[PDB]
C-alpha cells in the first residue's frame, strides 16, 4: 500500500533510460490474453511481444536499479540472445518488461513434444545456436548461472534465444563441481551447464540424472561419474560434453571453441537421422 512518487528519481538516470522506455501509446497490452506474462502489441509496424508484469516497486533505489539493469540489458544485442524491446514504469511503480514474442516457447518443451520430429542435425543446430548466444554473453563478461534447455526460447524462424537473464530472469544438476562446493559461478561453470544442455538436446528433454537425489549430486559426481552418452548423440559431440565437464574449470573449452567444434560436427549431417525418445526417460 506504499505510495511512490516517481518524480523523486535522479534526472540523469531518467534521461539515460529514455531509449529503453516505451511510450504508453506505443504498446497495447492484451491483459485479456495471458501467456505473470501477457501478449502485447508494439508499434514501429505492428510487433507481437511478451509483456512481463512485475510486482509493484515502491522504493526509489529499487526503481533506480530496475532502470539501470534495463540500460545494460538493452545493449545485450545478438541473434541468439533474448532482446529487451523496452520497459514501462506505470504510475505508482508498476513495471512492465517488454520482450519479443517467442512463438515456439521454451526449448525444453519444444524438443519434448512428440508431434515434433527433430533430426540429429536439428538438435545439434539448436546446441550451436545456444553456444553462439553464450559466446556473445561471455564476451560481455556476463555469467548466466542458470543455462538450461528450459531457459532458452524459440521464435517463429526456429531461432534459439538464450533467455532467463537480466530483466527476463539452485539448479544443482546443471552446476559445475566447483560451483556446488563454493557457490561461485564463472563462464567456465556456464560451460559445464552448456554440456548438460547438450545432453538435454540429444535426449529430447530428458531430466538429467533421473534416479539421483538433488541433494546428493556432489557425492554422485565425486564417485567419478558423468551423464551417459545419449543413444542418438554422435561420439564427437559426447567427447565435447566430456570436455565441458572437465574437473579443472580452466581446462574446459571456451564458448568460442565450442562454436567452432560444434559447427564442424553440425556440418557433417544432412538431416536424415531422426531422434526418437528413450523408453526409460
Ligand atoms: C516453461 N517456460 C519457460 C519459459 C521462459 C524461459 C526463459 C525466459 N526468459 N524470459 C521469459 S518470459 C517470456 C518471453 C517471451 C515469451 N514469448 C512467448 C511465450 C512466452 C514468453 C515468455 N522466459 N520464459 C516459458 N515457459
Ligand atoms: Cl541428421
Amino acid at each position: 500500500t506504499v505510495h511512490i512518487d516517481l518524480s523523486a528519481l535522479n534526472p540523469e538516470l531518467v534521461q539515460a533510460v529514455q531509449h529503453v522506455v516505451i511510450g504508453p501509446s506505443s504498446l497495447i497490452v492484451h491483459f485479456n490474453e495471458v501467456i505473470c506474462v501477457y501478449h502485447g502489441t508494439l508499434l514501429d509496424k505492428k510487433i507481437h511481444c511478451a509483456v512481463k508484469s512485475l510486482n509493484r516497486i515502491t522504493d526509489i533505489g529499487e526503481v533506480s536499479q530496475f532502470l539501470t539493469e534495463g540500460i545494460i540489458m538493452k545493449d545485450f544485442s545478438h541473434p541468439n540472445v533474448l532482446s529487451l524491446l523496452g520497459i514501462c514504469l506505470r504510475s505508482e511503480g508498476s513495471p512492465l518488461v517488454v520482450l519479443p514474442y517467442m512463438k515456439h516457447g521454451d526449448l525444453r518443451n519444444f524438443i519434448r513434444n512428440e508431434t515434433h520430429n527433430p533430426t540429429v542435425k536439428d538438435l545439434i543446430g539448436f546446441g550451436l545456436q545456444v553456444a553462439k548466444g553464450m559466446k556473445f554473453l561471455a564476451s560481455k563478461k556476463f555469467v548466466h548461472r542458470d543455462l538450461a534447455a528450459r531457459n532458452c526460447m524459440l521464435d517463429e524462424k526456429f531461432t534459439v534465444k538464450v533467455a532467463d537473464f537480466g530483466l527476463a530472469r539452485l539448479p544443482v544438476k546443471w552446476m559445475a563441481l566447483e560451483s556446488l562446493q563454493t557457490q561461485k559461478f564463472t563462464t567456465k561453470s556456464d560451460v559445464w551447464s552448456f554440456g548438460v544442455l547438450l545432453w538435454e538436446l540429444m535426449t529430447r528433454g530428458a531430466p538429467p540424472y533421473p534416479d539421483v537425489n538433488t541433494f546428493d549430486i556432489t557425492v554422485y559426481l565425486l564417485q567419478g561419474r558423468r551423464l551417459l552418452q545419449p543413444e542418438y548423440c554422435p561420439d564427437p559431440l559426447y567427447e565435447v560434453m566430456l570436455k565441458c565437464w572437465h574437473p579443472k574449470a580452466e581446462m574446459r573449452p571456451s564458448f568460442s571453441e565450442l562454436v567452432s567444434r560444434i559447427s564442424a560436427i553440425f556440418s557433417t549431417f544432412i538431416g536424415e537421422h531422426y531422434v526418437h525418445v528413450n523408453a526409460t526417460y
